């Protein structure tokens, strides 16, 4: 039933070896649950989805891993009622595409699509849009979660087991496996973005385009941003703020299948920075989700809280100050929260840099995550593989309420990983 298998997250890193189950029944999965429960709890079971997670969320040394990819049918889809009822296995870009000719969008699309709905609830991710959308989560309508006792709960966010629900979300399958979920697409009339591109010269810049209101005028934006130049080049900006366009908007090519988704010596120099100036100011652009959207190392990402701007300022100034060189920066506004105990996006500066592995690092990020903590941020569960529980627990002020839900919901530590054991989440 069960085959031993060295898993790791993303980023390639911190190799365990588990038993993987990768069954499409459904059946076969409680069985094996309840036979983990039976047999004096040992080191557990977790669900795994398409191990994107760059973390350790996803694996369990000496443990049972679930793979759910196989559980992948669309059970249905209404352009009325804007809900799909799918497995926990399907991933982002098979929803994409079986939801486009009903006229429905995913409504929070990470970086990749290649991202299972199970991990896209367990993480609760964020995208280009979360300050006009929120993090996945708050599109989850119900989802049917397998606990420890074998019984599979039907969750909402409101009403009974709604504590429950909002410890599912971001609880990096930490409350047991989710089977089943309803989901509130966005209704949409094409594949397309209208987009504008702005470029910013200075962090201060960057900073002030960000907050001066403009940002309420359209639903997605994010940025890449410069981490290696000294100040006040240094968080220098291109910029890409748009909208979902309506049939009208789309060029009369486009009309007909408006729901179709199918170095050098100037570089350096002046010439370049007017290039990469002009290429990256635009208005009005029709972009598909390729083009608008998705076109050795350690990931990490935080958010610092919005009216910690100066101290948002500090941050990037020791990042590039360190001698540790990250190519690729993405920054954006976090808008509200929501009620989850663990969700990582708060109101404020969020930004993902991209370190090569040296000398130094281990250490240079630990002083990073101090400062984080120090200004009211937290870092994100899915690119995380190194920080402690204590950072963890400071970071994350509700986890005492969730780690109460969690011990309410699995009593014998049924459901356990290598983070839950690291993060002392267990
Ligand atoms: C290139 C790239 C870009 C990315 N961009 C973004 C981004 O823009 N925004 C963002 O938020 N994230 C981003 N991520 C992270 C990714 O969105 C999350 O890590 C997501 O959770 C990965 O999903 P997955 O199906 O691979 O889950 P896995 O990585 O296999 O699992 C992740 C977690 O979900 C849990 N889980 C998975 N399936 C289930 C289930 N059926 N029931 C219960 N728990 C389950 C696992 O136990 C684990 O805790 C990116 C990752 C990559 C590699
Ligand atoms: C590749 C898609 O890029 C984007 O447009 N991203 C965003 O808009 C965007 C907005 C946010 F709030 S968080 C985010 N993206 C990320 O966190 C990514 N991390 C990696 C790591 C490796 C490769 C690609 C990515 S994208």
């Amino acid at each position: 039933t069960t085959t031993a298998t060295r898993l790791t997250g993303w980023g390639r890193t911190a190799p365990s070896v588990a038993n993987v189950l990768r069954t499409p029944d459904a059946e076969m999965i409680v069985k094996a649950v309840a036979r983990v429960a039976e047999s004096g709890g040992g080191r557990g079971a977790i669900a795994r989805g398409l191990g994107r997670s760059y973390g350790d969320n996803a694996q369990n040394g000496g443990g049972l891993v679930i793979d759910m990819t196989p559980l992948n049918t669309i059970h249905s889809i209404d352009a009325d009622t804007k809900l799909v009822d799918i497995d926990a296995g399907v991933n982002l870009d098979q929803l994409m595409k079986a939801a486009l000719p009903f006229g429905l969008w995913v409504p929070v699309l990470p970086g990749t699509r290649q991202v299972t709905v199970g991990g896209a609830i367990a993480c609760d991710i964020h995208g280009k849009n979360h300050h006009s959308a929120g993090s996945f989560g708050n599109h989850v309508r119900s989802m049917d979660l397998l606990t420890a006792d074998g019984e599979i709960r039907h969750l909402t966010p409101t009403g009974e087991d709604a504590e429950l629900f909002w410890a599912t979300v971001g609880g990096n399958g930490l409350t047991g496996i989710i089977m089943r979920a309803t989901i509130e697409m966005t209704p949409t009339s094409t594949a397309y973005f209208i987009a504008d591109g702005d470029v910013t010269a200075s962090l201060d810049e960057t900073i002030a385009l960000h907050s001066d209101g403009s940002e309420a005028r359209y639903t997605y934006s994010s940025a890449w941003f410069d981490a290696i130049s000294a100040p006040p080049k240094l968080g220098r900006a291109a910029v890409s703020r748009g909208r979902l366009a309506t049939v009208e908007q789309l060029p009369a090519k486009l009309r007909s299948e408006p729901l179709k988704f199918d170095a050098n010596k100037y570089t350096f120099g002046p010439i370049g920075e007017l290039w990469y100036r002009k290429s990256g100011t635009y208005r009005g652009k029709v972009q598909n989700l390729t083009q608008f959207y998705h076109p050795g190392f350690l990931q990490y990402q935080f958010v610092i809280p919005t009216e910690a701007v100066d101290e948002f300022k500090k941050i990037i100034g020791v990042i590039q100050a360190s001698g540790h060189y990250s190519f690729l920066n993405v920054f954006k506004l976090f808008g509200p929260r929501n009620q989850a105990p663990l969700s990582f996006p708060i109101p404020g500066w969020n930004i993902c840099v991209d370190f090569p592995i040296k000398d130094g690092l281990g250490k240079f990020v630990s002083e990073l995550d101090r400062r984080v903590l120090e200004f009211g941020g937290r870092l994100y569960t899915a690119k995380d593989s190194r920080t402690t529980a204590e950072t963890f627990h400071a970071m994350y002020p509700r986890v005492d309420e969730w780690i109460s839900v969690r011990r309410k919901v699995d009593p014998l530590r049924v459901f356990a990983s290598d983070m839950a054991r690291r993060l002392e989440l267990l």
